[PDB]
């Protein structure tokens, strides 16, 4: 139980221990993280072992999801299906516990040998649910091209379809291997194009009709209006048989 530091990953070391041999990322506002890595127990999140300031933290032997997606190309719908049916997963789960990740994107979700998908990093995650009781956020956290607009232009959201915009955002790389717009505001072209629905532009252009339909329910720019996990549940995309 003396861990070899093999090499870098990300600030994430490989750990290898010399008597069993079993691989583990350490990685090494925090308070926070291990608080909510302690709640989580999902085969669709990074698992956390323990810490000591140093994190123990499951590594994943398949990479991130950035690097399954070829640029300007994506991947085949099938094996985008099969990620977003596993994002989806973790991301009700998280939800289900009152957890907001805050930061989806393909950096952070990580493939294990299997190539099943793990969400990782809960440094900039929050709790929004707590005694059945919401609390809106009014913070603003992420990354620009995957934040949804309502946390743009409003004081205050619900954390739900926040992260449900992102993994919109997310499928969207998945099946056309390029990001919509720099940020989801109307000062912005490509932004402005989307909500006027010229899908004969890039990326949508690249999409088949049936996720591109599934595309058009999640990026409503009313968080009200827009799609919930549940009811993407019951897609005809996302329930689609594919090879
Ligand atoms: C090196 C890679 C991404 C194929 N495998 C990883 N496993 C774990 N556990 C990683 C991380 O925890 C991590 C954290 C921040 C930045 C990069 C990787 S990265």
């Amino acid at each position: 139980e003396d861990w070899d530091l093999v090499q870098t990953l990300g600030e994430v070391q490989l750990a290898v221990n010399r008597v069993t041999e079993e691989a583990v990322a350490v990685k090494i506002n925090i308070k926070k993280e291990i608080c909510i890595n302690k709640m989580l127990n999902h085969e669709n999140v990074v698992k956390f072992y323990g810490h000591r300031q140093y994190l123990f933290l499951e590594y994943c032997s398949g990479g991130e999801l950035f690097d399954r997606i070829e640029p300007d190309i994506g991947m085949p719908e099938p094996d985008a299906q099969r990620f977003f049916h596993q994002l989806m997963a973790g991301v009700v789960y998280l939800h289900g516990i009152g957890i907001t990740h805050r930061d989806i994107k393909p950096e952070n979700l990580l493939l294990d040998e299997r190539d099943n998908l793990k969400i990782s990093d809960f440094g900039l995650a929050t709790v929004f649910r707590y005694n059945n009781r919401e609390r809106l956020l009014n913070k603003m956290c992420g990354t620009l091209p995957y934040v949804a607009p309502e946390l743009l232009k409003r004081r205050e959201f619900h954390a739900e379809p926040v992260d449900v915009w992102s993994c919109g955002i997310v499928l969207t790389a998945m099946l056309a291997g390029e990001l919509p717009w720099d940020q989801p505001s109307d000062s912005c072209q490509e932004y402005s194009d989307w909500k006027e629905k010229k899908t004969y532009l890039n990326p949508w252009k690249k999409i088949d009709s049936a996720p591109l339909a599934l595309l058009h329910k999640i990026l409503v720019e009313n968080p009200s209006a827009r799609i919930t996990i549940p009811d993407i549940k019951k897609d005809r995309w996302y329930n689609k048989p594919l090879k």
